[PDB]
């Protein structure tokens, strides 16, 4: 390319940059799911129907207007939300709403100026910093478990829904705030699960879904997966992006082997990508993973003093690291559900 | 017509874009851009010494730099550049030109998001308080503008300007803030005297000393809230720069320039090239960028202090009518073609006593 062309590119970057701000806006408000169930109308109409102030609202639509996501009648003076668009930002779409991942680039920037600073003096930092993070993390994540857990992830690995009908020992390891535990205790009754979780927050969160809802086949225990003394205790291990962000992310895959009984599988869901720079220019999100990797997944391991090995560790070194680790049979699956994360299955001899 | 196959790749490409954007800002920040300008195909490793950094985030930093086009990488050798026709739009030796400054405000704009959504909901604004980095910021990066054309370039737009500061003329910026834009003219125009108003004390006293420093007489400093001044043909100019839409009462201060300005006093009113028509605005750049400064900032400052809250994008068309209702009926917009951010409407006043 030569210069014109770069600050086009450059410029429309600052835009999209904006614009996301502004999708991420409207999710949270609910302007984005209000004008999914309605036709052309006024600022002042939408406002009404959203229980918001116009003024805001206003804005909001210029913003969404002039990044060709809402259209507005210059005749008419009035706002409609594309269908083909409402079905890719909307709570109603399920896991194909776009409008969620945008959150993070506010969550993100609030700590730009924390993580300069580390460019600066090394570090990193902690979890303490990001309150909001539990959330958008339950929410990004809720959306492929309600959609696919039970029915299309926990199918890849042979005869393993015939075992928890059956019943079976079964254990989540950072388990967030246990939305997965809760959807497998509920669907296997039989059988018997533990989430486990270094955060208050999550152990909380987890351990009261359940309370609610009377599910005595879920118990949640607060440890930090580098130290742990379960020995030959779980059928199945299953960890849901929570490898990456690790601090002794090695030293966790040889916990887990330990804890497993023999002929126990693990299925370990981490992010899509290659371990090779040069294979992920020009992939989609690749941008958007090794931002977040610096900003968070990167920041958060090296704050203790960890590996650090971010969101972008990708295939090659995963694999090899389950090696490692004491698992021969591994073996690496993808579904249409869920994009981001490559699903891998590795076996304990018996 | 678009689909939503095509829409979906459009916003993924959007959000890797913002990411894009953030490391770019840091990138500045932390004088990265600037430090590979100056290299040859270098190292992750050889990179981070030549910038005094840590090589791990330097690493994460380049990756994405790398996948979002803007860094090259030759996996062959372990290196990374950054292309000569790209360093001349992101570092700081392009000065005002320097892309990659206005990144910097996704993460401050990030910092507000939560605030901002509440007023959905409970209306009021965020206060002007929250949002030092962004005011300083600015600051800095019209400081260098001003450094860059003032004189030269943007008084010259008012025919017969230069000649009235030369014999000497008294002259006002309101919202003149750090001050830099006194400073240039006292330097350029000695026969003429200054005062800058601004109603941060901080500023305020920040001018005088910055003033007195310099030894020069003629520039002055006060506070005043520019919506309260009493001030009556004390002017023959006033300057304005990018502080009328934040205003909480801009149809007053416009009403105070008028009544400030002596008759045959001319006002000089920088502001933002935008149309009051939202449908002028959609396809041309930085639309977004700027209706969303303007919900994240300018518009709420204003509201917070139950403001007129008309926000960045006020547009030309308002912006005139305003000036008529101040008194101006004698106006002209001129436009720089090197700028495309701003109009400097040209607003006189009547002879007549
Ligand atoms: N050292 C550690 N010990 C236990 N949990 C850890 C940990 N380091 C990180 N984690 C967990 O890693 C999780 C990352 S996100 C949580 C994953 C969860 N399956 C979900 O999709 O929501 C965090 O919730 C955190 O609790
Ligand atoms: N009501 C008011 N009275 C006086 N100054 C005001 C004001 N409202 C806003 N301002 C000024 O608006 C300024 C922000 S913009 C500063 C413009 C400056 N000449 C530049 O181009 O760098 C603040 O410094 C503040 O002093």
């Amino acid at each position: 390319e030569t210069t014109e062309e770069f600050g086009n590119r450059f410029v429309a970057a600052i835009d999209s940059a904006g614009l996301a701000i502004l999708v991420s806006v409207g999710h949270q408000t609910g302007l984005l799911d209000t004008m999914a169930g309605l036709p052309p109308a006024t600022s002042m109409e939408i406002a009404e129907a959203a229980g918001l102030e116009e003024r805001y609202v206003r804005e909001w639509l210029g913003g969404m207007t002039t990044g060709q996501i809402v259209e507005y009648d210059a005749g008419s003076s009035t706002y409609s939300l594309p269908a083909h668009r409402a079905g890719m930002l909307t709570r109603a779409a399920g896991p194909d709403n776009l409008a969620v991942i945008a959150q993070f680039v506010s969550l993100l920037g609030e700590v730009e100026q924390k993580v300069i600073r580390c460019f600066r003096e090394g570090g990193g930092v902690p979890y303490s910093e990001y309150p909001r993070f539990h959330k958008l993390m339950a929410e990004m994540s809720g959306m492929v478990f309600d959609a696919a857990l039970i029915d299309v992830v926990l199918p890849l690995v042979d005869g393993l829904p015939d075992r928890l009908r059956s019943g079976a020992d079964v254990a989540d390891f950072g388990c967030g705030s246990g939305r997965a535990v809760k959807l497998m205790a509920q669907a296997f009754g039989a059988s018997r699960f533990t989430g486990i979780d270094f955060s208050d927050e999550a152990v909380a969160a987890g351990t009261e879904e359940a309370a609610r809802l009377g599910l005595a086949n879920a118990t949640f225990e607060r440890h930090d997966l580098a130290e742990l003394d379960k020995v030959g205790a779980y059928d199945v291990i299953t960890v849901f992006d929570a490898i990456h962000d690790q601090a002794q992310p090695a030293r966790v895959l040889q916990n887990i082997y330990r804890a497993l009984r023999p002929g126990g599988v693990l299925l370990m869901v981490d992010i899509k990508a290659s371990s090779q720079l040069e294979d992920n220019v020009g992939v989609p999100l690749s941008t958007y993973l090794y931002t977040t990797s610096l900003m968070h997944c990167m920041t958060v391991s090296l704050a203790l003093d960890g590996a650090g090995l971010g969101t972008v560790w990708g295939r090659q070194l995963a694999t090899s690291m389950l090696a490692d680790a004491g698992f021969t049979d591994v073996t690496v699956a993808e579904i249409e559900s869920d994009v981001l994360n490559n699903y891998y299955i590795a076996r304990k001899l018996e």
